[PDB]
């Protein structure tokens, strides 16, 4: 690894990670599951009604957006969504002990998974959680690859799974 490569881990964090997995869009769009989304993976609603999604957007941003936001607004909403995912893990009696047992990079993958799926969805992955606590990284990754989360939308989930296998940032290199 070159001096520069050893620097790459100092450049990666949860925000850079989810920015790569979710992308950055300033106008309402439908995600791989057809749900209305904006900014950096902010799901607006599961409703098929774009009017509901615009309604949620104006609530979330606090102004009349008509389906469009700024980069700074995207970043603020993203920061809030990351904070909610971390808070959701830390207050949960099932997820917290597993999170605490993980190294820093796998902790980012855990916050990413919760950002994407929500607390109850993730907390239902009983086998994977046990595998992760037991440092069975290959098995955890194979099991995550059986999930509907990954299989319905592999490009958004694949790097998180690789990160659970390896505990490094390699999946985020060389975009
Ligand atoms: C299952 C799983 C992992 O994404 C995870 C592990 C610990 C806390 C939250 C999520």
């Amino acid at each position: 690894p070159t001096t520069e490569n050893l620097y790459f881990q100092g450049s990666m964090n949860i925000f850079e990670m989810l920015r790569i997995d979710e992308g950055l869009r300033l106008k309402i769009y439908k995600d791989c599951e057809g749900y209305y989304t904006i900014g950096i993976g902010h799901l607006l609603t599961k409703s098929p009604d774009l009017n509901a999604a615009k309604s949620e957007l104006d609530k979330a941003i606090g102004r009349n957006c008509n389906g469009v936001i700024t980069k700074d607004e995207a970043e603020k909403l993203f920061n809030q969504d990351v904070d909610a995912a971390v808070r959701g893990i830390l207050r949960n009696a099932k997820l917290k002990p597993v999170y605490d047992s993980l190294d820093a990079v796998r902790r980012c993958a855990a916050i990413n998974h919760v950002f994407q799926m929500g607390v109850t969805g993730v907390a239902g992955f009983t086998n994977v959680l046990r595998m992760l606590q037991q440092k069975r990284w290959d098995e955890a990754a194979v099991n995550l690859a059986k999930s509907r989360w990954y299989n319905q939308c592999p490009d958004r989930a694949k790097r998180v799974i690789t990160t659970f296998r390896t505990g490094t940032w390699d999946a985020y290199k060389n975009l």
